[PDB]
This record gives structure tokens, sequence and C-alpha cells, in this order.
């Protein structure tokens, strides 16, 4: 119907022009919209013959320092960022063009990603917008780290950091955020990536965070932070992990109706429990709306 949660996809094609944080090549980024039930797709264009990977969690491969999709030997490195600001905005169907194996850095956050697909405009499409709803308690852990699953009306991603460090210590550890009361762009998007300045110096020499600069992610020492304007947020690390999840989170093909609590959790863990939730069938359903006004989660005007 007319009144359904509808289906989303870019209005008009965007190019945008970056690097690569762990590969450190210049990279061609373009949004292009797609067709119903396409989902999120990344397209290596400078490749002969163009190689197709749906960002979906079967298809995600190394879990390191980023989330990497690949098929057979053709890798989509870093796609967390983009994919946190598609979910964000509720971008269901896209074509993600890359003319190098890692998506863009940018500023470290989701925020220029956000104003790049806000920009090109959003187009609603006559389809209805699949959600997976969270139906029993759902969780993954390894050691002192945890994901989990829980039934909620709606949306909201909890985390919880523990960092041994004195400007980690000083900053918080734990925040809830609940998106039917706050913004994913102006409370979550903008918060940047962080490292370890001592951690950096082993990365960049055993061929990672090639790409790193301060322009691009929260570069920290043991007491404070390098970066001469400081921080966009006073719970940035934290947001930025929310951030991080809700982008890993989306490699399920559609937006979830439930509440993610992370305790020290990565990439891995995140990829692990959408492997762990997918295989257990009794503990998900997938449910349309053909009334936006009943629906628990709502989204911003196309
Ligand atoms: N743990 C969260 C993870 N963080 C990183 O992948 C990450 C790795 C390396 C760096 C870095 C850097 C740097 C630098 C630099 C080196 C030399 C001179 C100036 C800056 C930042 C975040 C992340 O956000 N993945 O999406
Ligand atoms: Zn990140």
């Amino acid at each position: 119907s007319n009144a359904m949660i509808k289906q989303r996809t870019l209005k008009n094609i965007i190019r945008a022009t970056g690097v690569g944080l762990h590969s450190g090549e210049k990279v061609y980024l373009t949004l292009k919209p797609a067709p119903v039930d396409t989902g999120i797709v990344f397209s290596r264009t400078d490749l002969d013959p163009v190689v197709e990977i749906p960002a979906r969690a079967e298809n995600v491969g190394e879990t390191t320092m980023s989330t990497t999709l690949v098929k057979g030997d053709v890798k989509v490195d870093t796609v967390e960022h983009l994919l946190s600001a598609m979910a964000g905005l509720g971008i269901d169907n896209a074509y993600v063009e890359l003319s190098a194996s890692e998506v863009p850095i940018m500023d470290g956050s989701a925020g220029p990603f956000v104003f790049l697909i806000q920009s090109a405009g959003l187009q609603e499409q006559e389809a209805a917008k699949k959600f997976i709803r969270i139906k029993r308690e759902v969780s993954v852990e390894e050691g002192d780290k945890r994901a989990v699953f829980v039934p909620f009306d709606g949306f909201k991603v909890s985390f919880e950091i523990d960092f041994d460090h004195p400007v980690f210590r000083g900053r918080t550890q734990q925040a809830s955020v609940d998106f039917s009361s706050t913004s994913f762009v102006k409370e979550v998007s903008r918060a940047r990536t962080f490292g370890f300045m001592r951690d950096i110096e082993y990365l960049r020499s055993q061929n990672l965070a090639l790409g790193g600069s301060v322009e691009n992610a929260i570069v920290v020492d043991e007491n404070r932070v390098l970066n001469e304007d400081g921080l966009r947020y006073e719970d940035e690390f934290v947001k930025h992990k929310i951030l991080d999840a809700i982008g890993d989170l989306y490699l399920l093909g559609n937006s979830l109706i439930g509440e993610f609590r992370g305790f020290k959790s990565g990439h891995a863990l995140n990829n692990q429990l959408l492997r762990t939730l997918i295989a257990d069938k009794d503990a998900w359903e997938v449910v349309t709306f053909e009334d936006a006004r009943t629906a628990p989660i709502s989204y911003m005007r196309p």
C-alpha cells in the first residue's frame, strides 16, 4: 500500500575521492541507485570483468582490523563506516562502485558518507521495506568479549569498552543510544575511528593502517589525544564502536528491530553474532508494515 514503509534507494549518482585506511591506495567511490530487493552491492570497477560482492554476512572474509567482503580472491576492505551511513539513513538498495580494494576512510567517521547520500537525495521504491525482528535473545562470547541481540520494540544500540589507558579511562566507557529518541546523524555519524600511536607503528610495518593520519583518525598516546582540535564528542570512542556495530549488523541485508549489546566486542564477534542469529531461525522473523504509524521504527523524510 501507499502508507507502507517503502524500500529506499538513491535519487542520483554521487561520486567521492579518498584513500584506504589500511592500504593507503587512492580510491574513487561511486554510489548509484539500485532496483527493488538488490540490497547493498559492492563493485570493483578497476577489474576486467567487474566483480560484484553483495554486502551480506556470508560474504564476510577477514575481521582483523576492519570488516572485509570476499568473493574468491577479490576483496572489499573497511565496509563498516559506509554501511553504517546506509543503515542510519535507511538505504535498502544501492550499488557501491570502487576503483580499489578499500572503501575511502574520508575523516574516519560516517559523517561525509551521510552527507554524500543525503546530497544525492533519497528515492522511495514501490516495495515494502523488510525488517528482521528479534524474537529471542541471541549472544556470542569469547573470553571477556560479548555481543548480544535482545528483543526490543524498535532499534537500540548499547556498547561498553574497557581500555587500560589513562586517556580512555578518563572518558566515557559505556553508552546506550535509542534511535526512536536520538538522531544517528547528530550523535553517532560524526564519531571518528581511533588508534594507539605505539600500536599503529607496528601495523604500518606489517602492511596495515598505511593511509592513517590525524585528519582521518584519533591518534592517541598514554595520557592525551595527539589531535590538535581534540574530540568531536566526550564519548567519541564508545560512539565509534556503536557506529562500527550499526555498519557490521547491516550485513544481515535488512534493518533490525531489537537491541544490540556490545561488551568489548569487535568486527569478528559482530559477524559471529549475525551468523549465529541467521542459523537460529526461531529467534527472528521477517516483518513488513502496511502502516508507517504502527511501526516501532521511523525514518527521515526522502
Ligand atoms: N578498533 C576499531 C577500528 N580501528 C582501526 O581500524 C584503526 C587502525 C589504525 C588507526 C590509525 C592510525 C594512524 C596514524 C598515523 C600514523 C603516522 C602519523 C600520523 C598518524 C586508526 C584506527 C575501526 O574503527 N575499524 O572500523
Ligand atoms: Zn570503525
